[PDB]
């Protein structure tokens, strides 16, 4: 009869389903309405919680945790505009497929909508950005009740987890009084048995009419794999044996694993962006098929060649039928685990079928574009943005994550670095491409991959300073190279860079911060490079310290065209008289 | 023919437009998608621009700027994440009745829900939050087009500011290339004459049948007055000029304008949290008429008490059917002009109607309550909340405007904030009592009050660290109170602080920031505050200070509680034997 | 350059990548904004179309075409009010999951939201019931938006046949003019060749460890398959040889095909409705496994049955992870291919495990039920309505449609439907349970299945007339058997009923129509049976009439809870003292 008894069965219920279902963490934001699910949460022996004040950072914190570690991530905040601050990671694990369970607790529905204090309509709040919306009943502890509760658990998770992943949302009305009785214990095995809803392993199958037609039209074809922002594991070898056993380029996106999985390799391409800009090229490069993997790459130019690539099949590889396609190129569509993929060509596809001279076109290039890039940066002493993703490359070391920031981070990793032989795991949030929240997002990542690094632009690390709270709070691994060139220095490209009446105020937003201040507010060991060998040091020192170290190094953005202009054409004429 | 044409003539209708309706200042944020807009607003002669790269900050900062001029604000972002960051503000707009006009640019159709990079669904984003949401048409220059762009502008505006006042959101899908054509000038007169949508001034107003019953049913009646968070200007002479007119008392929230208009009275009651918790008083206090204004006081004494009021005729005066009523006690809805029936009543009701002894049981307890309140903080040396509020009431100038963060200091303002004869504008976001966002909505209202003050708790503070970019940016003259006491003080009021196992992980965050590190990094002026003269002594510096202030006040958490409850039975005791 | 010209191959695009996905039928609505693609749709020499002017009635027309051809179907209709008409069908897709791609035309975003006539919001007009919602560019035939019109042809049948299948939604701004060049022919290969997305044929599978975890955990168990509305084709002999294999009884519901597949079997159990009633027999049928196929069964007491089983494994088979669960009992999900979990688990369980009492147990109760039931319809000569559900089952040849209204008719078949020796498809609209357009959605399956028979109470036959128009217009053929008992007879057996007040103008509404004179309207052979060979005698004239035949068996609404009582009872009472 006690509300705070039959608000205890409620929520253990739910809680106790979700961590059985496999949900390890728990991002938690401090609230009075979310005081009983928050409460319970710590109750639990098995769930792990992570306290964040901001909801922002919070958001982005289970973001990466859960991107890290592929497995569900559950967020809880308060009722109020707490939840709105949910929406940009959201947006982002819907877009990244990313399974998280937001949570919000909210007033009952007496003080929904009546101008109750800290009140919002929290109903389809994320609207389309999340894969279900359930708005939970007012606790009850009938035998209909908690089994209903237990049901949601379950099926919140399979839901988040099922291909492709997303984001899920309950909320939760939550009438006073709120305190839940944590003794005796509402868990371990202190009395009822659970009900476990055990969801089977499953994935999609190619029928085998559609495998056998798959590999007749690729037999023999001058075929081209193009691997983007990939997430699935273990997919590095089998992709590259495939490749070899066909003869075949892979351009591969940094995000994909291929420039970075423990080896080196001829048919990984690494320096498309570089060469498919020149057209005097283009004309010995022109495939017969196309089969792509994951996200759309971040080239440019790559896209803008596949775009005019008339006369194809474009097969697109996209389980879960998400249509990701924003050139609209799709010949084929296949809705198949991609495991699954690479093993029945693997032995279906003739070993015979091998123009040679199709790869050696592909990897010509790609070997001598990218020793022109090694060289340029190998012979500098300016610490220019090339030069620093350069030195990162060698100075990782193996079984290091690396999280990369948007704007001009992620794209000078996709020009300057080139495969190496270390397993350097990569991720960056490329659902949306947003710079807000890149710190917390590698922050939760750090808690999967260690050592851990992040490579960021200067006004995505302001955007999601606060983030770096979780680090002083926590006592996490991170070091963070800040490519400080004070403003946004991808809008130097951009065609509105010729006008300077308006620039500077708009695009490019100078802002004179002096990290150094920052890094002290959050107990970071802070670096300032100016030569090659003061990185050196600071990555080295940064080896040693088990915490938060913060590495600048300040740029100048009105150069930065000047040297990939200049890099380019040296990649451009090179290629150009090469046969 | 030529696009870049095609969409100068479409942006120019529609910014004219709005900036003739009213629109006086854009908040931008910096993007590649909204580069045609953002920089045909920077074209405009006649409208400010500010820019600030956090989108979340940026929201908050039109949402006080707004909330202070009563002015429509426009903001604007790029597609992606960006638009989720308002999300946020725009709550708070809507809850609060503020005229926003977000607009936020997206990729064409072509790009839309395809998987292209930094493209999310922007369709109905922000959902019930907005009162009108309009995806535009890709750029023509048409005449109907035109006419269309301009037409929205002028809908867009009106929308936003008729009441009940709210947030309004405009989608731009925008086709590259981006760039506009701003030589020769889109506007200045140069060329085409505009054809702005004059709207009229109109006001509800109570017919002459019901103007005849509200003053009947009201006639010698035991009536009060609850004026909470109210914003319509020069509404507080009038209202304490009716009070005095019928012997009636006003329950005034700090958010009123009544405890500082510039005058001192005996209608306004500033202490009834403080009393209306004692029950062997509240026999002699209960009345027959309620006429309440605005919105729900902070008070939740006052609000449990007008809960429990049965057989009473309880007013609610609601322009524009907003429906804010939590307590569910409406017996009588007024959809009419505030001014307007301040001004009819005053002009029928009857002088000679008036029980003086109803009017002296207000005042008296609250005279009392107030002196005992301001003798414990007169007669204190520790700078414990209840000072702060106090010395800050002392210290501030006329004409002085106050912002105030949610949580502890907002319940301190409504307790140790009596009465003061200054013009003090005092401004919080009570829409969904958020303390995300304090400080970039009270820099935005710095634009309009000066001297401008913020008092805020320092998880507040941390909240919105990023808001002081804009204070260094654009040289803005703010005097923020930190009052440190590491972590949500307010927690330890509510009963989850007697068990302490889970708490301060949740509740009460310790964070352990030293905040001199955070206001080096803003280039502002620190002050800490250990004695009542120190204090002076900062609030005197920062009054020759034109630039950003930050003043900490290290307070204990956990006796808080005590002071509170201590000083609360010093009032309940004294007018427990008062007659 | 021609906006006629331009319209023509934006729209040639879009529907002939229709064609191509699978899309043989257009159910099309006359309007002005529709002209363009109803227009095209004529022109295309494949699709063959079916004019409604009821867009309610379309829509069902759509629903039960898609529901037996299992192929997707194209629904057109105006803007305005006229797509509103189709909601009641979506949502019965949703729910029963049917490929319906639905068109609305729109006005161009000048006449939206303006007060244009014949304009209302149509974003995202279905809410949450549709799939996929998309809203068109306005026409453009630039290369891009050609192969965008066709991208979204492509992605829309996918998105719909994909499971779980369900409707989609495309939504097209049209600006006049909108007549469109239909000579030369936008298609007949007159010109450019088209680029079809192929898209392969996937499925969902069993991991191996997962299916050695199922093996195991149902060897040797008491066993019991729930298959109830189901529709995947040729599952019922793999069913029943997976039963047998096991000695395990299948409650079928009527639409699962199992009652009337071709042949007569011992594992299904066609009378659980009638004895899971008896408290005295359920003890001796209490089962370890449950595997669930399909929906939710009809019968009430087989819910509540399933309901109160405690300590039991009970699996859900739901591809494409719908979570179908209205009791809430799984304990295991598993989500891939029904075809394939029959075939592994034929493949791997063993033959030895089988206690025959098990199956005998079943078995009895069912083939006693199922006898004492056919006896009492075949001693009577009052046409009640179990005597017409009995006589259909001895009358309906075989390869016969039967499609069967809501209310009374579904739960009849359910308890005097025993398993027949005829292939006999049975339909229904159990999605939502609804009594509406029922008559159009047999008429959209008597394409697909002859001789198409529909049986129907009374109210439901009003509530959908207009669907006998299509018959009229496009001479179809359908028996329909109108169980016209003047009212909702379903009523009279809840506990309304005893109350007689308010009832017959609420519950049972008198409606004292002549169906006669319906008929006549509609051009349709009309019958009225008192006997049993009155209406044999129409069952066989109605053989001959390649054509509309409607065929009244007035019943008495009153005596029907009688007549199920005392059947009830006699299986009972067998049942009660058989062991
Ligand atoms: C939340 C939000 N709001 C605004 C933007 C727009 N936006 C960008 C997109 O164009 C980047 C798309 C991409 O990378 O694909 S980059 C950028 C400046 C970043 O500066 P930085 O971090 O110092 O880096 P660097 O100066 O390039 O070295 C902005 C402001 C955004 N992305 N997210
Ligand atoms: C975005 C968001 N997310 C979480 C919360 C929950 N929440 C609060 C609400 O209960 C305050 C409702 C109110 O004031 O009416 S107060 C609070 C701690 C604030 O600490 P402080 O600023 O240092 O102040 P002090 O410690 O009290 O001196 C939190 C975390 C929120 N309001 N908004
Ligand atoms: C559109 C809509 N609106 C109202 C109803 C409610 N509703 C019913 C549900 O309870 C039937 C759920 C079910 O079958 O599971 S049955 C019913 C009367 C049907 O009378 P009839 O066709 O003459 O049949 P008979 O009298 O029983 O022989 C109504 C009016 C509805 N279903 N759909
Ligand atoms: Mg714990
Ligand atoms: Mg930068
Ligand atoms: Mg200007
Ligand atoms: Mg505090
Ligand atoms: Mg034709
Ligand atoms: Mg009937």
């Amino acid at each position: 009869t006690n509300h705070e008894q039959v608000l205890t069965d409620y929520l253990a219920a739910f809680i106790e389903e979700l961590v059985q279902a496999g949900v390890k963490e728990a991002i938690i934001s401090p609230g009075s309405r979310s005081t009983p699910l928050a409460l319970m949460m710590a109750e639990h022996p098995i769930l792990k919680i992570y306290v964040d004040v901001d909801e922002r950072s919070a958001g982005f914190f289970a973001l990466g945790l859960a991107k890290a570690s592929k497995r569900p991530v559950v967020l809880l905040c308060t009722s109020g505009t707490a939840a709105a601050n949910y929406f940009p990671a959201v947006a982002e694990a819907n877009l990244s497929q990313i399974p998280l369970i937001v949570l919000t607790a909210d007033r009952p529905h007496e003080l929904r909508n009546v101008g109750a204090p800290q009140a919002m309509d929290q109903l389809h709040l994320y609207g389309s950005h999340v894969k279900d919306f359930t708005d939970m009943a007012l606790p009850e502890n009938s035998e209909e009740m908690l089994r209903y509760a237990k049901w949601h658990g379950s099926r919140a998770v399979d839901i988040a987890m099922k291909t492709p992943r997303g984001p899920v949302h309950l909320n939760f009305p939550l009438r006073e009084p709120l305190v839940p009785i944590l003794e005796p214990s509402p868990f371990t095995a202190t009395g009822k048995k659970h009900h476990h809803v055990h969801i089977y392993y499953t994935h999609e199958v190619l029928d085998d009419s559609s495998i056998q037609k798959m590999v007749t039209e690729c037999t023999g074809k001058k075929g081209v794999f193009v691997v983007g922002p990939i997430d699935k594991k273990e997919l590095e070898q089998p992709m590259v044996d495939l490749a070899k056993k066909l003869g075949w380029p892979i351009l591969a996106d940094p995000l994909s694993g291929l420039r970075s999985y423990g080896a080196l390799d001829e048919v990984v391409i690494d320096q498309y962006d570089a060469f498919l800009k020149e057209a005097e090229i283009l004309d010995k490069l022109t495939p017969e098929v196309v089969i792509r993997f994951g996200s759309m790459p971040v080239s440019k130019p790559l896209k803008n060649w596949l775009e005019q690539l008339s006369d194809i099949r474009f097969y697109v590889v996209d389980p879960g039928a998400a249509w990701k396609d924003p050139i609209k190129a799709v010949t084929d569509m296949i809705h198949c685990d991609e495991r699954f993929l690479l093993d029945i060509m693997q032995q279906n596809m003739p070993d015979d079928a091998k123009d040679a001279a199709w790869l050696s076109r592909w990897t010509s290039y790609n070997k001598v574009a990218r020793e022109i890039v090694l060289a340029e940066m190998a012979n500098t002493t300016i610490l220019e943005e090339g030069k620093i993703v350069a030195e990162l490359r060698r100075l990782l070391p193996d079984k290091a994550g690396l999280f990369i920031g948007n704007s001009m981070p992620i794209r000078d990793v996709d020009t300057y670095f080139s495969q190496i032989d270390k397993k350097i795991k990569m991720l960056a949030n490329r659902g949306a491409n947003g710079i807000d929240g890149v710190v917390s997002s590698a922050l939760g990542a750090s808690v999967v991959f260690q050592p851990m690094f992040l490579l960021i632009g200067d006004l995505s690390f302001y955007h999601d300073m606060n983030g770096l709270l979780m680090a002083k709070k926590y006592k996490m691994n991170l070091t963070i190279v800040i490519v400080n060139n004070d403003g946004g220095g991808i809008f130097s490209f951009l065609p509105q860079a010729n006008e300077p009446k308006y620039f500077e105020s708009l695009f490019g937003t100078s802002t004179e911060l002096d990290f150094r201040f920052a890094a002290a507010f959050y107990d970071a060991d802070y670096h300032e490079a100016k030569s090659v060998d003061e990185l050196e040091e600071a990555i080295d020192k940064a080896s040693y310290h088990k915490g938060l170290d913060i590495i600048e190094v300040k740029t100048n953005r009105h150069e930065n065209k000047a040297n990939h202009q200049a890099l380019w054409a040296k990649i451009a004429d090179a290629l150009k008289a090469l046969n």
